[PDB]
Order: C-alpha cells, then sequence, then structure tokens
C-alpha cells in the first residue's frame, strides 16, 4: 500500500538492514 | 529442490531486491 488509505498512522524509518550487509 | 521434480512447475523470473543495490 500507499500512505494515503490507513486511518491512523505515523512517521519512522524501517531499517532494511542488507543496506549495511552491502556497505 | 530441483526443478524437474515438482509437477506443473513454469518457468519464470524470480526478483532479489538486494542484487540491485549491490550493483
Ligand atoms: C483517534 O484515533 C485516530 C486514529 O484512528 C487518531 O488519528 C486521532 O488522533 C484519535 N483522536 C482522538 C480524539 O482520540
Ligand atoms: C493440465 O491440464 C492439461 C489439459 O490439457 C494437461 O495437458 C496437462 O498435462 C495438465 N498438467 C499437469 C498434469 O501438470
Ligand atoms: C522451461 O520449461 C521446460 C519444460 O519442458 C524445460 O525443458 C526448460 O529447461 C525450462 N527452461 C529453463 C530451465 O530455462
Amino acid at each position: 500500500g500507499n500512505c494515503d488509505v490507513v486511518i491512523g498512522i505515523v512517521n519512522n524509518t524501517v531499517y532494511d538492514p542488507l543496506q549495511p550487509e552491502l556497505d
């Protein structure tokens, strides 16, 4: 989904640890 | 497994998110 439908929402960054792994 | 063992399996491409970032 996109952040244009959900009734209650917040802003935080999903880490996806692989970026660290790649570098 | 190996592709031969399963029945009705269809040739297709599976995409990996990690490879693009690495390159
Ligand atoms: C009620 O809940 C919504 C999320 O569904 C939130 O945006 C809102 O701030 C809340 N308001 C009150 C008055 O509880
Ligand atoms: C699926 O059904 C068709 C019927 O035309 C058949 O040719 C095919 O062998 C079947 N798939 C199998 C057994 O995986
Ligand atoms: C595609 O499927 C056929 C099934 O007859 C197989 O012979 C062929 O090797 C497959 N293609 C691949 C692995 O690229």
